[PDB]
């Protein structure tokens, strides 16, 4: 199944990272990432499930035209950077997998600045 596979970088993995590292929000983001960490879990892997925070809209906001997510309490931005360094290895992982079954050519992609601060 190349679809349950695409489905997983499509509808979690692609999201989630883009919403920590393109410029890309709107009204509705915060509660996009909030649905993926909750509703979304289902496509994440194990290891993710482990760090990956339950809870992020009352954590953060993007201010004054920002693109970061400002991080209130130091210890969600913790949370979180170390839950998106797992995300990014999580993704070239399913990535790979992807490759490995549809037998094409490897492109990865670098990693990103993560959008996020706290001081
Ligand atoms: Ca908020």
């Amino acid at each position: 199944r190349l679809k349950a596979i695409e489905d997983r970088l499509e509808k979690f993995y692609i999201p989630l990272i883009k919403a920590f590292s393109s410029y890309v929000y709107t009204a509705q983001t915060e509660d996009e990432i909030e649905t993926i960490i909750t509703c979304r879990r289902y496509l994440a892997g194990n290891n993710l499930l482990r760090v990956l925070p339950m809870h992020f809209k009352f954590k953060a906001d993007k201010i004054a035209g920002s693109a970061n997510w400002t991080f209130y309490a130091k210890e969600d931005f913790e949370q979180w950077k170390e839950a998106l360094d797992v995300l990014w290895e999580e993704f070239l992982e399913v990535l790979k997998e992807y490759y490995t079954l549809s037998g094409t050519e490897i492109s990865l992609p670098e990693k990103p600045d993560w959008l996020i601060g706290y001081k």
